[PDB]
C-alpha cells in the first residue's frame, strides 16, 4: 500500500531525481533530451531513457489491490526532413532494475524473458512492416513491440504536444491521449491492461526514445515537463 | 488564489454536498439521476442539473492568474429505442447563482445575456439541424448552444462511459475525452477557451441534462461517480 | 467513501463557498470576522460561525471505515484590555444542519440532545469556573462545553497564530497545535476521539466564536486563512 | 519549481525507493531498523540513515521562491534499561550527496564545512553536557549539533510515537510535534529556519539515528511509516 506524486514544470540538470540511461541528458535550458542532437540536427542510432529515481508499488500481493495512476507530460519531436522520421518516444513501466534494450524500432524498451515484463504507451513515428500498422500512430504495448492496439496519429513537426495517460485499476483500463494545444488537434487510444498479471509489485517508470538506424531517418525526442500521481489502496 | 478537490465513488442521497436543480435526484443506489425515469423508462421534456455545493475561483483579478483544473466522471445513457435519442448530458461552469435554462436541445444550460456566461463540454445525442453537425458528438461550448468545435461520437446504449476533462491555464487548452472501458473505444476533443475573458472569478460547476421534447426521443442521463481538482496559482 | 480538500490563503467576500451564521462576515480585506467589531473595538454578546458550503463524509456505515483528515488555519485574537478577554474561538464538526447555539462560554456550539453531536477544538480565552481549568487553554470537546482534556495556552494579544489539527482514524487520535511563528512559541494537545460513535456519517465543519457577556470582556476573533483535507478509505 | 509527495504505511524491503546508509535495514515485517539489534537487544556504536531515493527542490534561485512542506512518520524507541538511553533519532534535510557522519551524540548528521549544510529535527534521548539541555528533548538544529531551540520530551519506552513536521516558507516557520496516541501525551517545538540561506536548491531527506558509544547506553530506532509532501510555488 502507498502513493507517489510529483510535478516538474521543467527539468533541472545534474539532479538525482532522474536516472539517465543511454544518450539521454538534461540541457541547460531544462529540456530532457532523450536522443542525440549535433548542432541542432538529431543523429541516427541514438537511444536514451529517463526513469524517476524512485519506483512505486503498482499492486500489493498481500491485499491483492491494484494501483490507479495518471501521468502527464509535454514533448516535442522535430525533424529536418518530415518525410523520413524514426523511431519514436514512449512512456513505460518495468522492473526496478530495467536497463535500455534494442535500438530503432524496438524503442529501447523491447528486445521472451519473463523478467523483462513491460507496459508502454508509444508515440511511433515510423511504421515497421513486420509489426506496425500504416503510418505514424499511438500504441499500447504489453511485453512486445507489437502493440495490443493502435490508432492513427498526425504528428506535427516541432509542435508542442501535451500527453495524458491514466490507468483505472477497477476496470484495468489504460487511456493515452495526445493534444497539440496550439492546433486544437487531438488523438486518443484505450485498451485493457491487467498490470497485476503483467508487472511485478514494484516498478520504475519514465521515458525511452530512439532515432532511426538508416541515414536520414532522424528526429529529436525532447520532453519538456512531467507530472505523476499514483495511489495503491490499502 | 486557492484550490479545491474532491472524489465521490458514488453519490449519497439527501446530503447537501450537491445542489439539485430541475428533475435531478439521487437514487437509493447512489446514482445521480439527472432526468426523469418512470418504471425504467425515461420521460420526455425532462431537465435536471447538479452543482457541487461550493464554487471555486477559476481566476484572480488581482494577480491576473488563471486556474487549471481536471475532473472525471462515469455516466450511462440508456434508451428504449437506440434510434431515437435526445438530448444529451453536459459538464459546465457558470456564475455561482446559475439556474436551469431551456429544455431539449438547449441542454438546460443555454437560452445574449452577459450574466449567463457559460463554458461546457457536451455529450450530444441528437443533432439539431440549426446548429449541430451530423450525428451524435462531443462538443465544447462557450456562451451558446452552437459548439466552437465538435467531433463524432459513437454512443453505446447503456454502456458505462468514463469521461476526463482537463484545462491548462498556460495554454488556455480545454480537453475532453470519453472512453468505454469495457469496449476499449475512445473519443476526444480539444479547443482553446480563455476562461478569464468568459467566466467570472468564482463559478459553480457540475452536470446538466435533458431528454427530447418529442415523444419517443428519450434516454436516461445517469452519473455514477465524480472527482474534481483545481488549483489557482498565487 | 470519498475525499475533500481545499485551500483559501485569504477569504473572498460574498462568495457561497462559506455558510455564514450569526454575526460572522467577511471583510473587504479578506478576513473572516467571526464576532462584531465597532470602529476597531469588539462588542460583547457576539456570536458568529462559518461552515464550508459542503459537508464531507467522516465515516461509512456500509464499510465501517473512518476518515482521517487535517486542517490548518491562521487567526488573530485582539483585545483592548488583555486582562479581560472572552470567550474564545473553535474549530468544530457537527450535523450538516447545525445552527448556532448558546452565547458566551458556550462558544456558540453547545447548549443533552442526541441530534446535537459535536466534536471541537477550542482556543478558550476565559476560564468558566463551573467546567474550565485555570487560565486560557486549548481544549478538545466532545458533546459538551466541558473538555475531555485541556492544556495551558499563553495567548498573545493580536499576534498571528497558526493552527494545525489532525485526526488519525486508525488510532482515533485527534491532535491540535497552535504556534506563533513570529514568537517561536508553541502549544499542543491530544486526545482519543471515536468520531464513528460520536458524529453522523456526513458532517459540516468550520469555525465558531463568541465574545463575553459582561462589559469589558471582549476580543476580536478573526480567521485569516484556511486549508482542509480528508480521506475516507474505500 | 515543482512538487513531491508520497506515503508508505509500512516499508517494503529490498526496494530502491529508499537509500540505506550505515547499519540501516528494512525488516521482513516492514520496519525501518535504523540501528543494529542483536536478538532483540540493540547494540552500541551503531549508526544508520535512510533517505528517500529522490531529492526535492526546496527553493528556486531563479524565482527566489521557497518551498513549504510537511512530513509525518511513526517510530518506536525501545531500550532494555530505560535509565540509560542513547543517542537519538532525527529527520533531516541535506545536500543530495549527503553521507553518514559522526557516531553517538552527533546523530550521524553532524561532524564547519559550508558543503555540509543541514537542517534537522532531533528526538534526543541523551543529554550531552557540552551542548545539550537537561534530560531528553526535541530539538531543531541548523548546521551544528547544538540546537537553536529545544523543549523537554518525556520519552516512553517502546511506545508508538506519531511525529508531524511542517515548514511554512512565508514565515520561515518550522514546527515539529510528537504524540503518543495511546497515552494522549504530546510535545511540540517551533523555530524560525531560513532554508533559503541554509540549504542548497535541491536536497535529499530522511532519517538518521545512532546508539550510545558507552556500554549499556543502547536503544532501538525503528520507523514504522512515512508520508511526505512539498510544494515549490512557480
Ligand atoms: C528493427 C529496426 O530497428 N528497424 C529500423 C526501423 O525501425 C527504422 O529505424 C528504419 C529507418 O529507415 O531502419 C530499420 O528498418
Ligand atoms: C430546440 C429543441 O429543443 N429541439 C428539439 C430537439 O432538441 C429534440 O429534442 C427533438 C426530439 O425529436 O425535438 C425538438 O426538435
Ligand atoms: C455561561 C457564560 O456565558 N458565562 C459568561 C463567561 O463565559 C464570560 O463571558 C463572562 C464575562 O466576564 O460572563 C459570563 O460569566
Ligand atoms: C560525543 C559523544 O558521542 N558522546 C557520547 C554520548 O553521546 C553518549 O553516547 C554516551 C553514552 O553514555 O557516550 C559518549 O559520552
Ligand atoms: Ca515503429
Ligand atoms: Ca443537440
Ligand atoms: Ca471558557
Ligand atoms: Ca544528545
Amino acid at each position: 500500500t502507498g502513493s507517489l506524486s510529483f510535478s516538474f514544470p521543467k527539468f533541472a540538470p545534474n539532479q538525482p531525481y532522474l536516472i539517465n540511461q543511454g544518450d539521454a541528458l538534461v540541457t541547460s535550458t531544462g529540456v530532457l533530451q532523450l536522443t542525440n542532437v549535433v548542432n541542432g540536427v538529431p543523429s541516427s542510432k541514438s537511444l536514451g531513457r529517463a526513469l524517476y529515481a524512485a519506483p512505486f508499488q503498482i499492486w500489493d500481493s498481500t491485499t491483492g489491490n491494484v494501483a490507479s495512476f495518471v501521468t502527464s507530460f509535454t514533448f516535442i519531436i522535430q525533424a529536418p526532413n518530415p518525410a523520413t522520421t524514426a523511431d519514436g518516444l514512449a512512456f513505460f513501466l518495468a522492473p526496478v532494475d530495467t536497463q535500455p534494450l534494442d535500438l530503432g524500432g524496438m524503442l529501447g524498451i523491447f528486445k521472451f524473458n519473463k523478467s523483462n515484463q513491460i507496459v508502454a504507451v508509444e508515440f511511433d513515428t515510423f511504421s515497421n512492416g513486420d509489426w506496425d500498422p500504416k503510418g505514424r500512430h499511438l500504441g499500447i504495448n504489453v511485453n512486445s513491440i507489437e502493440s495490443i492496439k493502435t490508432v492513427p496519429w498526425n504528428w506535427t513537426n516541432g509542435e508542442v504536444a501535451n500527453v495524458f495517460i491514466s490507468y483505472e485499476a477497477s476496470t484495468k483500463s489504460l487511456t493515452a491521449s495526445l493534444v497539440y494545444p496550439s492546433l486544437e488537434t487531438s488523438f486518443i487510444i484505450d485498451a485493457i491492461v491487467d498490470v497485476k498479471i503483467v508487472l511485478p509489485e514494484w516498478v520504475r517508470f519514465g521515458f525511452s526514445a530512439t532515432t532511426g538506424i538508416d541515414k536520414g531517418y532522424v528526429q529529436t525526442n525532447d520532453v519538456l515537463s512531467w507530472s505523476f500521481e499514483s495511489n495503491l489502496p490499502g
